[PDB]
């Protein structure tokens, strides 16, 4: 029989080329081997528009209920997209929405192949970015103060005690931004990072600009230091690993020189930008896994890249594309593995191990999409289009099973 | 004999190892050749402490008066530094104070040598970072809301009208930050970058996260777009160069694959971090120049790196150090060159071009500090300690009969 699942995955569909490839993955790589159970939520742009973005919230609720989600790449619509699709508004990033609702830390890890050298000469070991998923400027308040004025932040507690601080007082057109985070969210971030480091036996590096931000960034620094001292110090020393804190400018300068091999903990914004820099440098944003690990027990595996508009238009014209589906594949395998772990269904986990291994073997053997063929050494034997590539992996799986 | 100056440079001294090397540069590389005129401001941590940080303000005022400053590396003190030096308080970043007082854009360019390949394989051409010098979180207001509450930004105008926006309402301990910028400062930032791109004949790339920050970052995007359309589109076309706007995560991915050769315009924070990433990748933080170009006509050249506490402590024990003084040197040559341009004293500019060239040629001939010798190819001929390095450049200057 096919591999059986005890609990369904929550499945969040997406946009454009990634939407096109998603059912081909299911058809060729999963359904022939697994009696795949999912709760399906279409987060394509048109369905988010139809439902006034309720579908996004509903999907996040389902992840909370079942425990594990898999997410396809989506469009966060700018005004071009609004015009292209005739949208009601510039709907908020669905990633930002899910992360807000679930909380946690997003772990981003390169999917490494031996035949692609990183951009950064020194890198010999993967660098994992642990990005705080919650708060900061992903939930902002902003004012365009067209006549200027006294610009303040204000906090009013339960009890009515008001605290005010002045940003600046200006007599000219100005812009203002406010952000927050929570002590609890930061603590869970620190914990997730330290636990990841211990599990994987890698050092943890964290950095902020605590010299400039003497209460906000300072609070991250203190919380990591205290959690580390009180909960992890001994565990780390027994495991032969270290926690290193520095300033953000110093850590980035080090990253250009390091051999790699650590967990790089980042505040939300830093992690968003830096995970993309690391992904690119190792080879591709499609060669990078992404998992949100919530302290509340939820997991969301996603393809953390664009939807490939140019390739989608080509596809609709009957042209084959060089789209790299690896991140999409690893979102499914990561999610099915976790679901299998939680459910105590190890045949599912073993399948996921196999498909991941097959994907790497295929690329390392010189059979790959065009983006990878551009940067590998030695030269690829054969460039496979996105659909041929998926078809090839399906043939390898059939030969296993 | 010695080259004459018309107008003094404003000289801002600093801390630790950089403070140690600063007179050696003057003594062996400047004073023998130039009747150096400076107005001296000691921004060492102890003078800042003694004057309650007034000396920083006074120095910024002297830059406004004379037009050009040269700044040594300084400590921005955390509580560890407070303890170390017995300070009254964690004095605010003097760089932030100076930038706030002058406004402008900080241009950060690698100091490239033929025998050092960049960390990023694709880079074949310099990348300049143009960092907006004003506002954002460098002038923050922050609250530790130990009881939570309604967290807001509030704008109270000249005429009454209160505008409030809610960040979040929480029932748990939380932290709150507010920042600002001005439309005028942003515009001056866009113009400085467009002018720099024209003058250097290089493309301009700018990026934010306007998809998430739909008024704040968006206002940067808009101001750039409008200034470019109104004031630079035709000039760019004429010069064969482009302005490219994208999202910040996209630009960083591109930076790992580009050949280089553009001006990368950055918001204040992005510029702080990304100028150091570019500097490190090209070779060292010490191999990066830094000039604040104010819209009000002032210039501040600095050594934009650390003060090297560990080396300082070794130096006090009479031990040799591997501190790289090139950025200190280039701060001086850059400031003196500008001083000479403004004063119409071209012999000073000539000397500055010569000292930069001599420094480059020293390193390219295999004589360099430890940091460079770790990454150069072929192997260094002789690794010089910081002071041996300055002394070598001195020897060369004298050999060339400057
Ligand atoms: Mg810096």
């Amino acid at each position: 029989m096919k591999i059986q699942m005890k609990t369904p995955l929550v499945e969040l569909d997406g946009d454009e080329m990634t939407r096109v490839l998603w059912p081909l993955i299911k058809d060729k790589l999963l359904l022939p081997f697994i009696d795949l159970q999912t709760e399906y939520y279409d987060l394509g742009i048109e369905e988010r528009d139809r439902t006034n973005d309720q579908i996004t919230i509903d999907a996040a609720e389902a992840i909370k209920k079942y425990g594990v989600g898999v997410k396809n790449a989506t469009i966060t619509p700018n005004q071009d997209r609004v015009e292209e699709y005739g949208l009601k508004e510039q709907w908020k990033s669905p990633n930002a929405t899910v992360r807000a609702m679930l909380d946690g830390t997003v772990f981003r890890k390169p999917i490494m192949v031996k035949n692609i050298k990183p951009s950064v000469r020194s890198w010999q070991k993967p660098i994992v970015v642990g990005r705080h998923a919650y708060g900061d400027f992903y939930k902002n308040a902003e004012i365009f103060a067209e006549a200027g004025g006294k610009l303040e932040i204000v906090v009013t507690d339960k009890n009515g005690k008001e605290t005010r601080q002045t940003i600046m007082e200006v007599d000219e057109p100005a812009i203002v931004q406010g952000i927050h985070n929570t002590v609890a969210s930061i603590g869970h971030f620190a914990r997730a990072c330290f636990e990841y480091s211990l599990d994987q036996k890698i050092d943890c590096w964290f950095a902020t600009k605590d010299t400039i931000s003497k209460q906000y960034d300072q609070r991250f620094k203190i919380i990591f230091e205290e959690i580390f001292a009180q909960e992890y110090k001994e565990k780390f020393a027994a495991a032969g690993i270290e926690y290193f804190y520095t300033l953000i400018d110093d850590v980035v300068a080090r990253m250009m020189k390091t051999e790699g091999g650590m967990l790089w903990a980042c505040k939300n914004y830093d992690g968003d930008v830096m995970s993309d820099m690391v992904a690119s440098a190792f080879g591709s944003l499609a060669m990078m896994s992404s998992v949100l690990v919530s302290p509340y027990g939820y997991f969301e595996y996603e393809a953390a890249h664009g939807t490939v508009q140019r390739h989608y238009y080509q596809h609709l014209k009957g042209e084959r594309t060089s789209t790299n589906p690896v991140a999409l594949i690893y979102a499914w395998t990561g999610a099915l593995r976790k679901r299998g772990e939680l459910d105590g269904t190890p045949d599912l986990c073993a399948f996921c191990d196999s498909l991941e291994a097959i994907t790497i073997e295929c690329i390392e053997s010189g059979y790959m999409t065009g983006d990878l063929a551009r940067i590998c050494e030695p030269a690829a034997i054969k460039v496979l289009d996105s659909i041929e590539f998926i078809d090839e992996l399906g043939k390898r799986l059939q030969q296993l099973n």
